[PDB]
């Protein structure tokens, strides 16, 4: 039997989810395993979990922002500044490595898009045009970011068969952190400005790689470790739900600690 | 006889405010009626009416701006430039026109306070900072201001008694709108930096008369006359909600529509 | 008797005027009297004082730009939005107030013209197409416009019998100057893209009627009473010749004490 | 004994330099050797054989432009970012690489002094407004530059002294040229913007390391060997005068063919 719509709402309330809660969701699909109708039922059960009182939020960014164009030959770049379309935030598709599950929910009715391309974020509910708004291009997991909101809001984090290193939401910590060292990246991104593509330079924290010895694993591991959160199954997946709040202090003290 | 702070909650909710919503109030103290405790207790309802997890939101301003001083004669104004206060988010007084509530709001416990002087927004609940926050001192009203984020995180206005033509938002619909002819003013105004009083000149739209055949009262009428909002009695007073981001984008295309491009 | 190429040249260099200057020119055809071989010759005059090391500017405009449509009926609109033909550098004439001249400078062998259509400059000279390059259609006094070229690389204005009310340089003050009070306008122009016929809105400062109480004849004679650039007779006419920097220097300060 | 201001502007026009010209210069002080007067003598030479009618330019730069500071600890940038001074282009010292001439034609009565702090330039004479007009802040080498105008101008290089390697000019062909791979540089500034200290990031080529295997030193002694410019001997310094357009053109083709795509 496949996992019904049923099942995984009364899954999702049994891990912890609540009316009203403001929540940020990582999933792999193929972990929750067959479900009834589909991916779009995992959505819509957590959505149910939440009621529309509450909100669903996930990192979509862009699949195909071209942030590498100085690497390639001069030629290539120049072909890429005159042909390479700008993100539009109607069209721009999620980053595959994000879950099928972000492009279904970027896609969703009534969802709102913050306007970041690289950190784009996308929420459906009560608080989704609050949680995506004025999404600062510099810097775009700091202070005016859906992941500052979250933290303010007392939001959720459910972590739903997707590793933890994947968890946007350390990349934040990692910003409030006052840390020995980060890396900065300044990086190119095609936009729409006034209904024409513009290229600009976006500056950002790297958060590609670590800023000093250590893995969001770990720190997510170590949160665990001394009591932090809530663990369950939900269809055939491991599920984590963490309070934004806690582990986000948790974190920047965990960063400061040691690399500070 | 006075109204209580349970029935004015009960107002609130049936004119559909909610749990959580962001809300900038323009009011009439004299259009509700007495209050069984005054004022405060209007306030008060309103909050718990939104709970912690709500705003609410009013334009304070600073009642005593000297902004005028270069249409005094030279000695007069040299008095001003040495003598007038800075502008103090702590103590500089809210437009007494904005009504006392604003006033009230502003020296309510946990306020917030956004740094323009002319423009100066005061907020209490879970957005108050948010909404405050960056207000840049150039075009108050524009994209860098609290109207600008109460559009943005799809807000509401509440009108208590208050005249339609005080709806501050319209500066922004003002701002925002592609028109045939702008006033941009330049003023002076002194703010602390560093501890220290300095005098600064400040650019924005002129807001003290529309840039053009028109009025604010014209532009809400037109919006309640085509179902814009919800209308209902609070205390003695008509009430109108409105969703922040539908009246900012009626106004945009009514003014873009007759002065546009 | 016509007054002579030679006596011209003679008299444009007895005023200041020298090899490599660059010079916009505010003329008046009958101040002047008559030319021996008519304006083609005042255009010549100056030319061969300045040398091909020089440059002759002069604002054209266009005489028939329809930027007062949106004021229109809409049926007479909707046959301005078909029928009128859209600026064409090549063919657009100058505005008629700004003088013959400069509608012969504009046809001139070798001339550049900038691309903003209402504040179309047209140059002759070694310096000619810096000063008309990427001339941008909003506020086209300002930042990227010829004038405020003139002034970055020290160039002169000439009155050759022309009103002091007619320098246009003075709008680039008025661009510069930090007033308490500016009309910004939005007018609607149709140009060429790719070849074909689109019309724009353009937004400037008003330069119809000053912004606040005062005038450019009045700021130009409050220049000259205080010892500001040379005067002399060419022709029959009155000439000025001031430098572009230092008269812009003292029309914003002008602005800015009275007004600022 | 020390070489006078009259052999000096004879040695000048010896070179080619001629009543006029815009000329760029790069100098070593200690190659001339010791001249009556000092440094001074050295620029007010040149002034001289270029007469008023004349230009005299220099690459000036900014000796403490703080351009390195994501290299640093955290806790050190955020120092900087808020103690650092601005780019003054009154008071922001040439770089002491560029020679202390670079400085002294700085601080030269009449000078005009370009706006980009990294690629700053300072000229003095008849065309030194239009050569250090405009200054883009981004790829200073490039299209809006004293070196694009020195170019379109017909203007001259000379090298007194000065390691061939460190003409700046060859940064401009590499802007120009067609190459497979240039490297791209965006770099934190603190700039002046209406009197006060902004940090600006600015994008270049770099032009701390050339962008494939050659140098400036091969480039131009590949142009001297095909009978490029005119050298002779100015004070106990070897000289090289070249003309800009036609290095320009040289170093492009010569750029194209080796490291083009
Ligand atoms: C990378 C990761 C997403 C891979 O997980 P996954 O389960 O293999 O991939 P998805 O969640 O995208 O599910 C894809 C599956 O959805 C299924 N699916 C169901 N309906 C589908 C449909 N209409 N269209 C496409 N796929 C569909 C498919 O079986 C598809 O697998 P397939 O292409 O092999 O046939 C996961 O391990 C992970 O890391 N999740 C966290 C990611 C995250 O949030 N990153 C944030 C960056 S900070
Ligand atoms: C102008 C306007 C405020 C007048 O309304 P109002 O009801 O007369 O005035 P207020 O709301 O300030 O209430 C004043 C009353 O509060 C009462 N009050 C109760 N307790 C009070 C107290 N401790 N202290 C002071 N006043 C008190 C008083 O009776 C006072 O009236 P009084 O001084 O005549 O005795 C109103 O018509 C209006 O325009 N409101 C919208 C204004 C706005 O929001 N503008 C935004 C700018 S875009
Ligand atoms: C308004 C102003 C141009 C009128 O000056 P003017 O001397 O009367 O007019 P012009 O310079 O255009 O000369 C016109 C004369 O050129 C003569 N002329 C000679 N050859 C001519 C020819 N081939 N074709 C046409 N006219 C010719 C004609 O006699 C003509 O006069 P006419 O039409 O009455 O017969 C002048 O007073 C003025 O203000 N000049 C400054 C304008 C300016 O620069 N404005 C900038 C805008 S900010
Ligand atoms: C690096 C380079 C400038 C060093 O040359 P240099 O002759 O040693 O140095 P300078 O030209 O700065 O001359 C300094 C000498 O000027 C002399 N001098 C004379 N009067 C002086 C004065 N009032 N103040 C300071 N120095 C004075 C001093 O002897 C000083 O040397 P010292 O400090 O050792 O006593 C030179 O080798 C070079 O590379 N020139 C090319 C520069 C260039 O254009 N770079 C741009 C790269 S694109
Ligand atoms: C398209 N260009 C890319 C650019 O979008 C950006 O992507 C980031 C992405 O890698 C991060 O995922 C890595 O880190 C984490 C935790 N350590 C585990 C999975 C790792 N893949 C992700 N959490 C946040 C993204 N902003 O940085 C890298 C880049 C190559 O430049
Ligand atoms: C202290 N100096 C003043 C300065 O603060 C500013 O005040 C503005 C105020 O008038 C506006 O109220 C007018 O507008 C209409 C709506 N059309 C309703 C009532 C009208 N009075 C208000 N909505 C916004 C204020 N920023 O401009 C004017 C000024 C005199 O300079
Ligand atoms: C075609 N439509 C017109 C549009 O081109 C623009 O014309 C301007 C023109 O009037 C200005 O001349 C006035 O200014 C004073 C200086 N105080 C001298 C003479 C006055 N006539 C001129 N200097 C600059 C022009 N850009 O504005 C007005 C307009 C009607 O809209
Ligand atoms: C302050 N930071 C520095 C920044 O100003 C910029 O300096 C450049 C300078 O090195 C170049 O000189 C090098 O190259 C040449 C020919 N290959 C020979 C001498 C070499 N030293 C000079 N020609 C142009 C300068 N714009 O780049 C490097 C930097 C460290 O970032």
């Amino acid at each position: 039997i496949p996992h019904t719509h049923a099942h995984l709402v009364d899954a999702f309330q049994a891990l912890g989810i609540r009316a009203g809660q403001a929540l940020m969701l990582h999933a792999s699909v193929k972990a929750v395993g067959a479900v009834m109708g589909g991916p779009n039922v995992i959505l819509q059960a957590l959505m149910d979990a939440l009621t529309p009182d509450g909100t669903l939020m996930m990192y979509a960014g862009w699949q195909d922002i071209p942030d590498f164009i100085d690497s390639l030959p001069d030629a290539l770049k120049a072909v890429y500044l005159e042909q390479h379309p700008p993100f539009d935030p109607a069209t721009a598709r999620a980053v595959r490595e994000n879950s099928v599950l972000a492009e279904f929910l970027r896609t969703w009715p009534c969802v709102h898009r913050s306007a970041n391309p690289e950190a784009s974020m996308v929420a459906v509910g009560r608080q989704a045009a609050l949680l995506t708004a004025n999404h600062a291009l510099d810097y775009g997991y700091g202070v005016e970011s859906p992941l500052a909101k979250l933290v303010a809001i007392e939001g959720y984090v459910l972590m739903l068969g997707a590793p933890l290193d994947t968890i946007t939401l350390l990349h934040h910590a990692e910003y409030l952190a006052k840390m020995r060292h980060k890396n900065v990246v300044r990086y190119p991104c095609p936009i729409l400005r006034d209904g024409r593509k513009v290229w600009v330079t976006v500056e950002d924290y790297d958060t590609g790689d670590p800023h000093d010895d250590y893995s969001f694993e770990q720190i997510a591991r170590d949160y665990v470790a001394q009591g932090g959160g809530t663990r369950g199954k939900v269809g055939d997946a491991d599920a984590y739900l963490f309070a934004a709040q806690d582990l986000t202090r948790f974190a920047v003290q965990w960063l400061e600690s040691r690399f500070g």
